[PDB]
């Protein structure tokens, strides 16, 4: 697919608010895989969307009432049936990492994009999803070349802290499709 340096035409903007500038403008190298279910463990809701904007509504879920004090966003979505959802150009900094480390280097906001997964540490991602997650990476590598030798999960940059993309994710076939 396409990149209109930073957004991707094929999605469905979100304007989150939950954006800033990456520290000296530095582009980004790492991709960082994610994942997420609101309420954790159903699918297609609205409120992942909401989440990424700062808006949900703590009163919508038991579950939503204990991270209603976050404001946190990720450059995109990848929902179990292949739509993409951007909520943040890619040049800019998503607050998604959190609490990191990637080679000497924390706070891996600054440096990386990061791609949410619909889904959970221990169900198989959908075929949709390997493919748009593929798809997706592709282009960005395109922009920036180092993304091909930099990708991880989130568990790797923040081990006992996060497990997303979980023990699920098999690397195997999502990288089988990378340029
Ligand atoms: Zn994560």
């Amino acid at each position: 697919m396409l990149l209109d340096e930073g957004w991707l035409a094929e999605a469905r903007r979100v304007p989150s608010p939950h954006y800033d500038c990456r520290p000296d403008d530095e582009n980004p190298s790492l991709l960082v895989v994610h994942n997420i279910s609101l309420p954790p463990g159903e699918f297609g809701g609205p409120w992942i969307d909401a989440l990424f904007t700062g808006t949900i509504d703590p009163n919508a879920h038991p579950y939503f009432a204990g991270i209603a004090h976050l404001r946190v966003s990720a450059h995109c979505l990848i929902r179990r049936d292949g739509e993409i959802v951007q909520y943040v150009p890619f040049d800019k900094r998503a607050w998604h990492a959190g609490v990191s480390s990637y080679q000497g280097r924390e706070r891996c906001n600054d440096f990386s994009i990061g791609i949410e997964l619909e889904g959970t540490d221990t169900l198989a991602y959908t075929d949709a999803q390997y493919q748009q997650l593929a798809a997706v990476t592709n282009a960005l590598i395109t922009r920036y070349p180092a993304i091909a030798n930099n990708m991880t999960g989130h568990c790797n940059i923040a081990p006992e802290r996060k497990t997303d993309p979980g023990p699920s994710f098999d690397w195997a076939r999502f990288r089988a499709l990378v340029t």
